């Protein structure tokens, strides 16, 4: 129990809106040398009753060495479904649950490991909770089905120094490349982020007045086909700080005046599950 001051356990959160197909629930935290198990439940209740139906129960067991799924409804549990637990007592955990119309898709360390068919109505999930030997460090519920190629404007102030655009996506299993453009009203691309698996590199460049700039490579490429990633475009005074999965992958000196970056485009071989401005 280190610097908790965030989401203490047991954690109970009453959903403000229904959990719907296309939306993802992200839970990250830390465990200890003596953690034995922790749970994540998607459940029903009127507001705080706590104890009705549990559409989806997830038990990560360090003693058993697996992650176990099941549901509780009408006063009884069904048959558990198991998957290997890739975590050893002590490491950080990252479990994401995305709702779909026929099931829940669960990924561990951004790796899809389980498809749990709905046994009870998804619409009956009104609450969510986490408990056990885990120190929760991050919880987020949002997203939707983002079609790609994708295009949209950004809030009002857009992406300006001091702001960050976070994108959660998964390069397609058999994809070759995809890109993300941060644009200004006149169509110029301040930042072109273009991972190329065939080239084993991520190209960064700018499009000014219909002309592509220098083209910056350098950098191993921390992305993997079929594995989810967290992309952060941190706009600062002198450059874009590009973070991939928590670590800085590269810096990109501004070639265009920051501010007024109110456009976004995403294309290529990639699935997008979350977009947010912070
Ligand atoms: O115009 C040249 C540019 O074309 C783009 O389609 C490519 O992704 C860039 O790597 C290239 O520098």
């Amino acid at each position: 129990m280190a610097t908790e001051t965030n989401y203490p356990v047991p954690y109970r959160s009453k959903l403000t809106e229904p959990f719907e197909p296309g939306q993802t629930l992200i839970i990250k935290g830390k465990t200890a040398e003596d953690s034995v198990r922790f749970t994540i439940n998607l459940h029903n209740t009127s507001a705080d009753f706590s104890g009705n139906d549990v559409p989806l129960h997830i038990s990560v067991r360090f003693d058993e060495g697996k992650i176990v799924f099941n549901t509780f409804s009408k006063g009884e549990w069904g048959k558990e479904e198991r998957k290997s637990n890739p975590y050893k007592k002590g490491d950080d955990i990252d479990i994401r649950i995305r709702a779909h119309d026929s099931k829940f898709s669960i990924s561990v360390d951004q790796k899809e490991v389980k498809e749990y068919e709905h046994r009870v109505p998804l619409s009956s999930v009104t609450h969510f909770s986490v408990d056990g030997d885990i120190l929760i460090t991050y919880i987020h519920w949002g997203g939707k089905y983002y079609p790609v190629p994708y295009e949209s404007g950004l809030a009002g102030d857009g992406l300006a120094p001091g702001k960050s655009l976070l994108i959660f996506a998964t390069p397609e299993k058999k994809g070759k490349r995809f890109h993300i453009n941060l644009l200004k009203k006149n169509g110029d691309i301040a930042l072109h982020f273009n991972p190329r698996f065939d080239e084993k590199a991520i190209v960064r460049n700018s499009l000014i007045s219909g002309e592509w700039g220098n083209e910056e490579r350098e950098g191993k490429n921390p992305l993997e086909k079929g594995i989810g990633c967290d992309l952060e475009f941190r706009n600062e005074e002198y450059a874009f700080q590009i973070y991939v999965d928590g670590e800085r992958f590269a810096t990109y000196a501004h070639r265009l005046d920051p501010h007024d970056i109110n456009g976004l485009q995403i294309g290529g071989d990639v699935e997008v599950t979350g977009i947010q401005m912070v």
